[PDB]
């Protein structure tokens, strides 16, 4: 007692620094790591090293170099600079290419300035970039480019990239370009946008600019017209500087075409097959196409009897969409995250030709993701180990006799890690293990064959020394009991907590369709802070509609949002409150984006339960969110379908509940994703009712509001606003 | 143990001041509006008739917005759904009765969303614009003539003002100007063509899926002003068949040399029209006198007869050069100018004579002309007991200019010493209405022996129900900085007491001719901070301050947020240096550039001000409007004064705002004030790691105005300013 503490500075200055360690596997045995600015190569079985770049070739570049990316056959580096960020994945940078061989920089037929996607291809070293919303593509570095599509216009028709709906919601990835295996195809989505709305902001710039710029986004807002897609395939070996590269098209099924529809997923199964996943705008019906290459022809067909169909009665198909087929080399076969019959997402083996699939696993626990596949072996990850659905393990399905299931990560350290993440090898020789709590994150590289532990890559010794100086707070990971069904909760304790002594509780909130705040992963954030210096428990709580629980949970959110997850968060709260160690006089909510809806909400409830509470960039109205997002949980606000709890789950209409509490709301001008429209709404109901709050805007600052000095001034002003409200020194 | 003057009683309105707003209709009558019946007033006599029974329009199915009647008694237009726009523009429907007939022209009615209706200024000729575009009817029931055909929205503007000339030149958005009898309709025409538009977001009811953006032609600091252009029409010679021709007026030779202004309009008989024009530097502006030829049809503008007027110390009048008051014939007018002392005093000019002769003199300033007969001149000013905040109705023998007669000061020299007035349309009878200190006396009087003829409202309702109230009182005196008065108030509490220390709010503004030390009584915020939580709120008037000489009110010229923010700190500096006031407790709050000078003097690092609050404040010249800006500053440009408009901005303060609290509050709405300049403040104030309070106001503009908002605002402040000052 009566040492450091963990102090707003330390969150926000970064004095307690997680180490990492991020590499890049080039080959079945060796991986790219980037050291004080040197690019080494490593050898995953006996360890050893090399420079493979030197920091000091590019000293008088004359440019600030952003990032790096080798061509997998290790014979030229794209040089990214003059980085300029557009959305969460979306940006623009000039690119030049350096020649490792010849030891010099490409001068001859450059990628132009202002791109906006680079790609090499999976093998040798062809280029595919976007450039004004048009495809290229480079077979040599040297040699000039072949124009692929003619039709690219800004915010009009996106060939190769994404818009924003796809960006943001579908892909999560400015890209919508796919190489084949070999790199012979190159396929690519077509978007449209001409008749979808724009959103319309202010954007004030430096204080030199005398008018403010009106920035305009096509931006699908719930039962809006949404952009169309088209797919195209391009054979690059087939391309000449006289004649116009041939694009294939291929059409989406015909019970797609029938009414509106999203490209949710592409993936390559040979060198002559590609999967492509299509659904439906009401997103309980999703189409996968098996598409054959025709040697003679040189068409793609894509036979109606090869079809895979998946679909919900109890809600939407996948967690976020439908999820990504893993096929077997031959691709006669592939692996699925599916639904069961009792509501719980487990592998399925799909065989190409024949109906139905097989469940290889079973269990009241769901598969995370599938992470690898050889002939012998499946690598998965999953929440099975000691029924914690907040845990990540890697497991390993034997291909032969599917009751041979192996854990390859609960027991490497049982007290320390129990939320694991990893990172295969070209053909799955090696894989790297990253742990990330609920002890400091352990990078260990391990052999595949034997499961062999071989080397430890980072520790976090250094951290680990320095934490043991600060009087750092305790996480508990633990569930209460609501109608007979186990809900998950955490709480950041204080250091030296004390179950005598009654403690102010923040409910830190996001409860989102299929989300998870209840975890077993160690953070260095805010809460740290308000535990370890201000004494504050900060809890979180997964009620009806978080993730990873079966779809009985998640599904119980299903065209009711703002309903189960704001009672659940309240009854949490409420219960922790009868606990003997709690302030029940000091309980305040905050969350960001979901989380501020879901705060606001509780906050115009009348529970009586929250003195205070901070909304950051909140949802307010579903009206106002993208199609893609909201109509997958809502369906379309017609009269027809949902338009009655549209209009009943907003925040403006409990205006008058927020009488009883202490309200503050924050959102940043430029924010493109949950518009500044939904605090300004919100904001003129209170004034419309005559409630008092405090506010704050954030003049240019998006949804992360994640520039250096807004970060600081946000989590400074927050901090200010729950010490006033807990009445703290 | 009585109640106090509560922020619930200022909202919600609990105290109403009665006014008597009449129009005189002839040199005897005059219209006054109660309980919606409008009755015809004798002044002589004071019998009265009703003129429309307020049951008439029962069954009309829509809510009548205001009333006009024709001169001549023979029509009304109804105005209704009437939609605002800025300050004085706005739309509405329109309906005309016919009092003879006793019923409603049902047919070639008056457009829907119609800009501007006006009357002829004798009988029934009506003048309106529709999609830009000014059309005459000369019978309200007879189709009208379109007059111009060149109106387009945001770009050509026939008859009505641009939005700068709205709100920074005519104080309105009328520009049509009837000839003395129905004859000519001069209007001028505004070309936006090239002016760059302010845009943002207008979010409108939660219905709306999609935010509107709000574009306006709108010219900041230096960039491409609107074009102007002026017109006569002869209305008398309209054809059913052939267009209306309309003859041009030219500006000056001095003034098409570069960027101008049409600043004034003026008839001065039948024949003749008087235009002045200004440079977009305002320090040389020109009287045009233009005469119609009978023989041609044209209106020519003899170059002997102009009148230039100048400044070397800085602007051109007040705000703009100071309107005309032209004699019966015309061959001569009255104008307050600036006299070599630099006191704004009346001249008299003769039309085809250089220079005027100066009619008043002295240590004072005349504010306003109010009336011109043969005999006599009536004209308020400041002259009585030398206080400037003080306003009489004076009357100066132009026979004798050494006879001057002071009308208004002697009525009730306790109650009232803040005077305005209101002539008859020959001033036969004149209304008087007081201000304050006490409370507003409404009283007619008969100009042939300025005999008291009645009183019209006294506000006796009012004074028995402040008696039940603890209502803080006014002191107006001043204070000597460089041996020089500079006038103040305080808005003292209750029970007031020199031995015990009291916070103080300093409520600024501060602008350009600006004037918060009068003798005017208000029920404002103010008296709610005095009253109920026994705060002082001082109002100063320093440098830049109005209605006390060049030398004061041009000492900002090209140096705005220097001498204003200095002045107002070695004010509250004295103020804290007096026994009565807490020093640890002195807060500061301004709307505009209220808001400017607050912001500016919490970023001095003075020391002297714990807290404050700007409300909708410029922060950066090169942000307003080009008319408003460029008269004080001159252009942003490294050859004029570019090097000022750079050093006088809240955002390189930014540093000095972590010594003090600082409330910044904006209407995301503000089409006058742009919410851009509290955006570049609040991201300053970021970019340098300084807490501060912040609130914007959704869809609200620069009055921030709505019944809600209002209410919201000013209990949003009482909270800031009660927690500042540690009050239960
Ligand atoms: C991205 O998505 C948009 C739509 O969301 C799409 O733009 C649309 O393109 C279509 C097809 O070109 C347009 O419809 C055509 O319009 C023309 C006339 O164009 C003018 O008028 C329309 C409104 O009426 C305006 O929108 C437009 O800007 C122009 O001012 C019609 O003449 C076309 O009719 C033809 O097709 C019919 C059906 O096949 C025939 O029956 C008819 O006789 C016409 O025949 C012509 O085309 C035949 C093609 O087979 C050919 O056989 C004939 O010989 C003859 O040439 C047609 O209705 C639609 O208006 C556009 N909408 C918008 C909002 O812009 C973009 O093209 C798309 N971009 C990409 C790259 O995919
Ligand atoms: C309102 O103001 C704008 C200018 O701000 C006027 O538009 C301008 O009109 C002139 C007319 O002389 C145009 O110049 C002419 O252009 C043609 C070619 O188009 C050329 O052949 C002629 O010799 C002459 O130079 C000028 O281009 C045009 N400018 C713009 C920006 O439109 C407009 O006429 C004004 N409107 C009214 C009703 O007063
Ligand atoms: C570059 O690499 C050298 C040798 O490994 C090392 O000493 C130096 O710190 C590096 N330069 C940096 C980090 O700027
Ligand atoms: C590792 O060692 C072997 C044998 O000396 C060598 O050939 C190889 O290049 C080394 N690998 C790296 C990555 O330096
Ligand atoms: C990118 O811009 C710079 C500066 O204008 C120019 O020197 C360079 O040539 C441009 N890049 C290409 C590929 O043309
Ligand atoms: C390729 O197609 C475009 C039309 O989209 C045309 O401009 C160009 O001439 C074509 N190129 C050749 C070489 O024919
Ligand atoms: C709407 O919301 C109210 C209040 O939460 C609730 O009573 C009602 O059941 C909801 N459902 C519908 C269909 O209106
Ligand atoms: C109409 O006028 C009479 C006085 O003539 C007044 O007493 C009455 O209240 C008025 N009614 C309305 C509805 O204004
Ligand atoms: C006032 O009284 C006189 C004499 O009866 C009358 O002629 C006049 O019309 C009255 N005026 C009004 C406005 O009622
Ligand atoms: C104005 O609109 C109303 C309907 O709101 C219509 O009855 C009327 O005819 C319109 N007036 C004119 C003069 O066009
Ligand atoms: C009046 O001028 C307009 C064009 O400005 C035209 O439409 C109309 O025909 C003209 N009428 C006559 C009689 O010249
Ligand atoms: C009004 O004055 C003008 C001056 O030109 C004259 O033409 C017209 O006849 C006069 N009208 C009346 C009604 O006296
Ligand atoms: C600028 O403003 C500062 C205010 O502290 C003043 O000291 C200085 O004299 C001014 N000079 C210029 C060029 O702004």
């Amino acid at each position: 007692f009566s040492r450091k503490t963990y102090t707003l500075t330390d969150y926000l200055k970064n004095t307690y620094r997680l180490k990492l360690y991020s590499l890049r596997w080039i080959s079945d045995h060796e991986y790219l790591y980037k050291q004080e600015n040197n690019i080494l190569v490593f050898n995953a079985e006996y360890g050893n090293s090399s420079v493979f770049l030197e920091n000091s070739t590019f000293d008088e570049f004359g440019h600030s170099i952003n990032d790096y990316s080798i061509s997998p056959d290790g014979q030229f580096i794209l040089l990214e600079y003059n980085y300029v960020k557009q959305w969460r994945h979306s940006y623009t940078a000039s690119y030049d290419i350096y020649d490792l061989n010849k030891r010099q920089l490409i001068t001859e037929e450059r990628i132009p300035n202002n791109t906006q996607w680079v790609t090499w291809s999976p093998v040798g070293h062809k280029l595919a970039y976007v450039w004004n919303n048009d495809i290229y593509v480079k077979i040599e570095p040297n040699l000039p480019s072949y124009r692929i599509t003619w039709t690219g216009k800004e915010d009009i028709i996106y060939n190769g990239i994404t818009d924003w709906v796809y960006e943001e919601e579908v892909f999560s990835a400015y890209s919508a370009l796919w190489w084949s295996p070999n790199g012979t195809f190159l396929a690519y989505a077509q978007f449209n946008d001409t008749e979808v709305p724009l959103i319309e902001y202010s954007f004030y710039s430096d204080e030199s600019l005398q008018y403010p710029k009106t920035v305009r986004v096509p931006y699908p807002k719930a039962g809006a017209v949404n952009p169309t897609v088209k797919f195209f395939v391009v054979n690059t070996d087939s391309l000449s500087s006289v004649t116009n590269a041939t694009s294939i098209q291929i059409t989406a099924p015909a019970s797609m075409l029938i009414g509106d529809h999203y490209l949710c997923d592409v993936t390559w199964a040979t060198q002559e097959r590609i999967s492509l996943q299509w659904l439906r705008r009401i997103q309980n019906y999703s189409v996968m196409d098996i598409c054959d290459y025709d040697e003679s022809s040189g068409r793609w067909n894509c036979l109606v009897a090869r079809q895979h169909i998946e679909m919900s009665t109890t809600g939407w198909v996948g967690r976020f969409r439908p999820s990504e087929p893993h096929f077997t080399l031959d691709g006669n076969s592939f692996y699925k995250i599916i639904s069961n019959e009792e509501g719980y997402r487990h592998i399925c083996y799909f065989q190409i030709d024949k109906k139905d699939c097989t469940f290889i696993t079973k269990g009241t626990w769901e598969v995370i993701g599938i992470e690898a596949l050889t002939s012998d072996y499946l690598y998965y990850i999953s929440n099975e180990y000691k029924g914690m659905p907040g845990g990540r393990n890697l497991y390993k399905i034997q291909l032969s006799d599917y009751t041979k299931v192996t854990c390859l990560s609960c027991e490497l350290n049982p007290e320390r890690c129990q939320y694991y993440s990893v990172s295969f090898s070209k053909e799955a020789k090696y894989y790297q293990l990253r742990c990330s709590g609920p002890g400091l994150p352990l990078y260990t590289l391990h052999s595949s064959v034997n499961d062999k532990g071989l080397r430890v890559l980072e520790d976090n010794s250094a951290l680990d020394k320095m934490l043991q100086n600060v009087q750092m707070p305790s996480k508990k990971l633990d569930f209460i009991i609501l109608n007979e069904t186990k809900f998950w909760y955490q709480m950041i304790l204080p250091p030296h907590f004390d179950k005598s002594k009654k403690y102010p509780l923040l409910l830190d909130v996001y409860a989102g369709p299929c989300s998870q705040k209840a975890d077993t992963v160690f953070r260095l954030n805010w809460a740290t802070y308000l535990a370890s210096t201000e004494n504050i428990i900060v809890a979180s709580f997964d009620g009806r509609g978080s993730g990873y629980q079966g779809d009985k949970i998640m599904h119980a959110i299903n065209r009711r949002l703002g309903t189960f997850e704001v009672e659940d968060q309240i009854e949490a709260a409420r219960q922790f409150s009868k606990m003997g160690f709690v302030d029940n006089k000091r309980i305040a909510i905050w969350g960001w984006s979901y989380g501020g809806y879901v705060t606001s909400m509780v906050l115009g409830s009348g529970s009586g339960v929250f003195k205070c509470g901070i909304a950051v960039a909140p949802v307010s109205r579903w009206e106002y969110y993208d199609s893609v997002y909201t109509e997958r949980y809502m369906g379309l606000p017609t009269p027809e379908d949902n338009l009655d709890h549209y209009r009943n789950s907003t925040v403006m209409s409990r205006a008058e509940n927020f009488k009883q509490v202490e309200y503050l709301l924050i959102h940043g001008t430029a924010d493109d994703n949950v518009h500044f429209q939904q605090s300004a709404q919100i904001s003129k109901a209170l004034v419309d009712v005559g409630v008092d709050f405090q506010a704050m805007w954030y003049t240019d600052e998006d949804h992360g509001i994640a520039s250096s000095t807004a970060h600081q001034h946000i989590y400074t002003h927050m901090s200010h606003f729950i010490k006033q409200c807990f009445s703290l020194p």
